[PDB]
């Protein structure tokens, strides 16, 4: 059977341990995680400045299903490379636009070059771990889109603290872009993932990494489109398999749930906040947006920090229930404060309270999937994940003269839904 490599390469890693190479590749592939962070800011809460720029996520969707599909069979650095490249570009060549029609255009496209930018660097970083601490590295490598979110905020308080509507969006974009850019000039220097060439049959080419590897750590102590069109289909429509087809659900729903109430709820803080000041004036009778959750993003790094050392003490599945019903308490307990500092620090235990539950999700999705989906299956439930911060950024912006409860009860039972389905998924036996 196609099955008994796993053991060899996974004794082949033990015996290297860790070293080095396991270091630089966790910086190079963290800067492609700060670069995606800093789109989704970008996305966020900058680009709005007429809230139709959900047609940059619906790019990223597309995007992420794209890469996520040709990753594992091109690889998982010609992929990511292709996919940077594709982003870099368009995210540079937004800084010439013209206006609105064809910068969101290029933003667009920028998204669907990025959007293959998280499933990718966590499958490469998962097929270089030793297993025993998996949990651990990835869920410190996660960090990497926190600071690329802190990274464009700062920037975008420092260069345009204003609204859009002599030059200021070009500016802020190169140096928005500047990070992919860097990523791209330090991944071109990496080998392919060698789980991808055993995958392939050339195990030549990946003893050959793996020797280099190994070299590097010691130095402590027209017709080929349908080919690659049907082939695609191979990864995505066997994992609705027997085998991986409740696992697949489940993932799915939990991914979908969790992102939708995180992204839901980041949307609407700012905007309650904005509210409440604007109320508080009115008492009386975008300068602070980027501040605004920008100490979220600063606040959420302890909490990561606490879920990355417990991640492998614990478990890859408590934590991840563990953390998901204390952020559904947190969401409950949103509604609680009702003032502008107190709905800060809410704001920010939330974070530091989910951002735990996303390390365990983003380890466990990329531990129960096979060499085979290990990115095609991860690159679908991202796209999902898009999709459903899509609709909780639709839903969550709504509510404005709509009383909290209602966006309180909507997160709170998404959080739900999330936490009974993580906690009914199987074990990590697989
Ligand atoms: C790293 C990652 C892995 N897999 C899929 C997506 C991602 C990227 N993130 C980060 C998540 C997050 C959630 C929080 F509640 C926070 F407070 C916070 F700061 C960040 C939301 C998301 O989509």
């Amino acid at each position: 059977e196609r099955e008994e490599l796993a053991q060899q390469y996974e004794a082949i890693l033990r015996e290297c341990g860790h070293g080095r190479f396991q270091w630089t590749l966790y910086f190079v592939l963290g800067l492609a995680l700060m670069a995606d962070g800093v789109e989704v800011f970008v996305v966020g809460f900058v680009l709005p400045s007429g809230m139709l720029g959900l047609i940059v996520y619906l790019g990223m969707m597309v995007g992420a299903f794209l890469w996520g599909g040709l990753a594992d069979r091109l690889g998982r650095r010609q992929c990511l490379l292709i996919s940077l490249s594709v982003n870099s570009v368009f995210a540079f060549f937004s800084s010439f636009v013209q206006g609105y029609g064809t910068f969101l255009f290029c933003r667009l496209l920028s998204g669907v070059g990025i959007g293959g930018s998280i499933p990718i660097v966590f499958s490469y970083f998962s097929e270089f771990l030793a297993q025993e601490k998996r949990g651990e590295h990835l869920s410190w490598l996660c960090m990497f889109w926190m600071i690329g979110g802190v990274y464009a905020a700062a920037m975008a308080w420092a260069i345009i603290p204003h609204y859009g509507w002599f030059h200021s969006w070009r500016v802020f974009v190169l140096v928005c872009a500047f990070p992919s850019v860097f990523a791209i000039g330090a991944l071109t220097t990496q080998p392919e993932s060698p789980r991808f060439f055993l995958e392939n049959g050339k195990h030549d080419e990946a003893w050959m990494v793996l020797k280099q590897v190994h070299d590097t750590n010691m130095r402590a102590k027209g017709v080929r489109a349908l080919s690659l069109g049907g082939q695609v289909w191979g990864n995505f429509l066997s994992c609705f398999g027997p085998e991986y087809r409740r696992i697949t659900l489940m993932m799915m729903g939990v991914w979908f749930t969790m992102s939708f109430s995180y992204y839901g709820l980041t949307v609407w803080f700012p905007d309650m906040i904005r509210h409440l000041q604007a109320v508080d004036y009115a008492s009386r009778t975008a300068y602070m947006v980027y501040f605004v959750s920008f100490l979220g993003t600063l606040a959420v790094l302890p909490g990561n920090i606490v879920s990355a050392l417990l991640m492998d003490k614990i478990g890859r599945l408590r934590m991840l229930a563990g953390s998901s019903v204390m952020s559904c308490v947190s969401c409950f307990f949103l509604s609680f404060g009702n003032s502008e500092s107190a709905m800060i620090a809410l704001l920010c235990l939330f974070g530091g309270v989910s951002i735990a539950s996303w390390n365990a999700l983003d380890v466990l999705t990329v531990e129960l999937y096979p060499s085979d989906k290990r990115t095609t299956a991860f690159g679908f439930l991202n796209a999902l994940c898009k999709l459903a911060a899509v609709l909780g950024i639709s839903i969550f912006t709504s509510f404005v003269g709509i009383t909290k409860a209602a966006p309180i009860l909507f997160a709170s039972a998404a959080l739900a839904l999330g936490s009974s389905l993580a906690l009914k998924l199987p074990e990590t036996r697989g």
